[PDB]
């Protein structure tokens, strides 16, 4: 009886396997991110106060798959080589369905043993609910830019950085249209 169903669902023949996981895993390392009620939701979801827990659960796994959808179109092989160095002066690779390197992530506790592990889609996607667990809910709001500092999600993923992207626009516009939402 969902009401939202998250894009990997669509093509991914594992996608109904990454949303039971997704749903699991937020109940373990999301509880912060889905007791905030964010101070940006006029934009991303109207109604976003008025959501059971359930719902809320659906409505963070979709928001997951939409930013899955731009950083590795549900590639969980998928590396790409940033422009910038980790500390050890080599440059970093961000690797997996959410694009996450193992440097910054293992920071959140993600527990990244190996790069191979990044490339886990249950392992990727459980980091990218740490990170958001840790900074919406300090920050108080899922993106934006507030008195020039990066806040909440946006704080990691340059796709949930306000900009003229189609990526940003896109996942803008699909959540705050979800039925649960408007």
């Amino acid at each position: 009886s969902r009401e939202v169903i998250p894009l990997w669902e669509d093509k991914v023949a594992d996608g109904k396997a990454w949303s039971t996981h997704v749903y699991s895993a937020l109940d373990k390392l999301g509880p912060n991110l889905l007791d905030v009620i964010p101070a940006d939701r006029s934009l991303f979801c109207p109604k976003y106060s008025s959501l059971s827990y359930a719902q809320r659960k659906q409505y963070w796994a979709f928001v997951l798959s939409s930013m899955v959808r731009f950083q590795s179109n549900f590639k969980t092989a998928m590396s790409y080589t940033e422009d910038f160095n980790d500390s050890n002066g080599n440059r970093v690779i961000s690797r997996g369905l959410l694009q996450i390197s193992i440097e910054s992530g293992n920071a959140y506790g993600c527990g990244f043993k190996s790069t191979k592990d990044l490339h886990d889609p249950l392992q990727n996607l459980s980091c990218g609910i740490r990170i958001l667990d840790r900074w919406v809910s300090r920050d108080g709001r899922i993106a934006g830019k507030v008195d020039g500092a990066w806040k909440g999600g946006a704080r990691y993923w340059s796709v949930l950085r306000a900009g003229d992207k189609t990526s940003y626009k896109s996942i803008v516009s699909w959540s705050q249209n979800l039925s649960i939402c408007k």
